[PDB]
């Protein structure tokens, strides 16, 4: 509606800290030269640095003469400045400590969170300014040797599970360089040895490099013990940034980037736009270089219509039309709402039966587990516009049982439905082991846990669930048989929107490089492919063989996209490689395509709790919508360097309301997903769920991906 000031996490630079005179030269690491001169690096190919400073370097190279601030482009100009802030005192490094004057370190079990400022430079118009972003790493205090009590046949299990996420640190090194372990491509197993020889080896390494003295292999002794023979080294590689490097269990510590990702930890890692404020502003007050201003930037914001929030709706079997948004005397009964279908896969019409499975986790309490049946009872019942089965889902005997019992009842069938009762303690890779081997056998399922079940019981009625939370639930199950239960008041200026995940893995008689889900412009989702691919020749996947087959799977899928306008989005920047793909699949198909950034890894911050989008420094920055029950501050999306794509041809263009107000709808289709915290487009989101699942080993049912079953999500 109307606009409003808002406070950010940017603090505009001085003019005087822009340099006087540039030095080009052409051509440890040449990024690591450009450092240590003061300066940055303009061309990583032709090795072409920019200092600020008479380059030293005992090597070749040809001085491109000097260059003027004026002459860099703008990304180039923010990276220069970010370097000579930091030649003022003005770093992370310094920075951080500064914060953790303020909001210090906290140890959570076996792990300490350890709070830290991401900074970078953005050039609002002819203007600089620093974002503080604070952020956090959570470390474990403990060896992943000692994490896992010494046992090769838990320390391959850990690093299985959390391998998505985990790096290790190694404290045994004065560096602390962090690492990803290496795993048996397109696998979960590690890349482990127990060869004797090479923990022997790396284990002296560290001592004889770098506490080579009575005093320190002391230390050293003390803190790690002798080498353990009984450990299996690591294959592993840097994190930042070809190498690989062997790393000791014994000698290194998990460690995870917080915002990547218990419950106590996950709140000390939220602040509240309040407190990430008055943080800033402390560290603001503690940093004595007036190199930067002294108060965070405010900037003017255009607020969103609560009548955007209205533009998806639902009806009963009556005529009652109301929007996703929430006496009678049957106000009694615990049958759950009504919910008319605009279209329901005409797969439906043919199946004879459907057997209903009740999955009860014998850990919950008798009270509980009657309760989650009556809900599932009365789910099944509104579900139409019975087996029960109670085993220890917390172990992977139990789990086996579930499966064998209910493939024997599935056998000859086509399509079941599980409604799943668990306690909160299962592990993510249990759920989804349960969900997965339960789909091999035809049967979706949907999850309910002890949480739920507990504190969102109707005020009316405490053995009733909430109708809010039932409405949902209905909701889930419903998009997971393709059905479209909802209509979009709303229509894209685009024949289909397609989200993309590029992500190679292989698979029996398949090789994928990743997927794509397409909705039409109604908002519906249509149509979830694999986009298989042959072998990659150099380390680089060939995306005009990737689009170009997008387009022939979707054709083999009943639609045809040649002589068509699309929106194609992925999970972050548009590659290089990606654009050229895109004007490869644009030529040879006729199809005009419309792309942009959609970033949601990113520093900047308002501090303000609602629905908003402003304009800084070229990129536009979007907040869905406002945190309705949890603790934090919002996470803006990042919208840059839209493009249309026609026979070929790049025509980079300008982020329109429009566009904001069509990703803003797609950010909205999120399916019952309860506690919205889908920061991508439907379409992206979806993607990448399904490249996910097909990495996770989940059957494809083509014929239930093409009527957009999101049965995997």
């Amino acid at each position: 509606s109307m606009k409003a000031i808002v406070v950010i996490n940017l603090v505009k630079i001085n003019k005087k800290i822009i340099p006087d005179k540039i030095y080009v030269y052409r051509l440890y690491s040449i990024y690591r030269l450009a450092y240590e001169n003061v300066g940055i690096v303009i061309d990583p190919e032709n090795l072409i640095i920019a200092t600020t400073k008479e380059l030293e370097y005992e090597g070749e190279f040809i001085p491109e003469g000097e260059i003027s601030f004026s002459e860099l482009r703008n990304d180039y100009q923010s990276k220069l400045v970010l370097r000579l802030l930091k030649e003022n005192g003005i770093g992370e490094y310094e920075l951080s400590k500064l914060l953790r004057k303020f909001r210090k370190p906290k140890t959570f079990g076996d792990y300490k969170v350890i709070p830290s400022v991401e900074m970078s430079v953005i050039k609002h118009d002819e203007d600089f300014y620093l974002v503080i972003h604070i952020i956090h790493q959570i470390q474990s205090m403990k060896t992943l040797w000692e994490l896992v009590n010494k046992d090769p046949k838990e320390l391959e299990e850990f690093l299985m599970t959390h391998k998505e996420n985990l790096m290790l640190k190694d404290i045994a090194s004065p560096l602390k360089t962090v690492y990803k372990p290496c795993f048996e491509e397109y696998t979960k197993k590690p890349k482990l040895d127990h060869n004797q020889e090479i923990v022997k080896y790396w284990y002296n390494y560290h001592i004889e490099r770098y506490w080579n003295t009575p005093e320190a292999k002391l230390e050293f002794y003390r803190k790690f013990g002798q080498v353990d023979l009984k450990q299996p080294a690591i294959l592993a590689k840097f994190a930042s940034k070809n190498y690989k490097i062997y790393l000791l269990p014994q000698l290194v510590v998990p460690t995870y980037n917080a915002e990547q990702l218990a419950k106590e930890i996950l709140e000390y890692t939220k602040l509240m736009p309040e407190e990430r404020k008055e943080l800033l502003e402390n560290i603001l007050a503690e940093v004595d270089s007036d190199i930067i201003d002294k108060s965070l930037s405010e900037i003017e914001v255009e607020k969103i219509a609560q009548e955007l929030e209205n533009k998806i709706r639902v009806r009963d079997d009556k005529g009652n039309s109301v929007p996703i948004s929430q006496l009678l005397w049957t106000n009694y009964s615990r049958k759950y709402p009504v919910i008319l279908p605009y279209e329901v896969p005409e797969k439906f019409r043919k199946i004879r039966e459907i057997p209903m499975f009740i999955i009860l986790d014998s850990g919950l309490l008798a009270d509980i587990q009657n309760f989650a049946t009556n809900e599932f009872r009365e789910l099944v019942k509104s579900m139409y516009y019975e087996k029960v089965i109670t085993e220890d889902l917390n172990s992977d005997k139990g789990i086996i049982e579930v499966v064998e019992q209910v493939s024997s009842f599935m056998k000859g069938k086509e399509l079941g439905l599980a409604f799943i009762a668990a306690r909160n303690k299962l592990s993510s890779e249990k759920f989804e082991e349960i969900k997965r081997r339960l789909f091999n056998l035809n049967v979706i399922s949907q999850v309910v846990n002890e949480d739920t079940l507990k504190n969102k019981r109707d005020k009316y009625d405490r053995n009733r669930l909430d109708l809010f939370v039932r409405h949902n639930l209905l909701f889930q199950v419903l998009s997971k048989l393709g059905v479209k239960y909802y209509v979009l008041d709303y229509r894209f200026n685009y024949d289909y929107i397609i989200g993309i995940d590029v992500a190679p893995m292989k698979r029996s008689e398949g090789y994928i490089g990743g997927s794509a889900v397409m909705f039409d412009s109604q908002g519906y989702i249509r149509k979830i492919v694999p986009i298989k691919i042959g072998e990659q020749r150099g380390e680089s996947v060939d995306m005009n063989e990737f689009f170009k087959e997008m387009v022939d799977k979707f054709k083999e899928f009943n639609i045809k996209l040649d002589n068509k306008k699309i929106l194609l989005l992925r999970d972050g920047r548009i590659t290089n490689n990606e654009e050229e793909g895109l004007k490869y699949i644009s030529e040879m198909f006729d199809i005009e395509v419309v792309t942009m950034d959609v970033i949601k890894n990113h520093p900047v911050r308002a501090f303000a709790n609602m629905k908003m989008y402003f304009n800084l420094g070229g990129a536009i920055y979007l907040i869905p919508h406002k945190l309705k029950q949890a603790k934090g501050t919002p996470i803006p999306i990042k919208l840059a360097k839209k493009r249309i794509i026609k026979n070929g041809k790049v025509e980079k263009q300008s982020i329109t309301r429009q566009d904001v107000l069509d990703i803003f709808i797609l950010t909205r289709l999120n399916y019952g997903s309860i506690s919205a915290d889908m920061r991508l487009p439907a379409p992206v989101h979806y993607a990448h769920k399904f490249a996910n699942a097909i990495r996770n080993e989940w059957k494809i049912k083509e014929e239930f991906l093409a009527e957009g079953f999101l049965y995997f999500v």
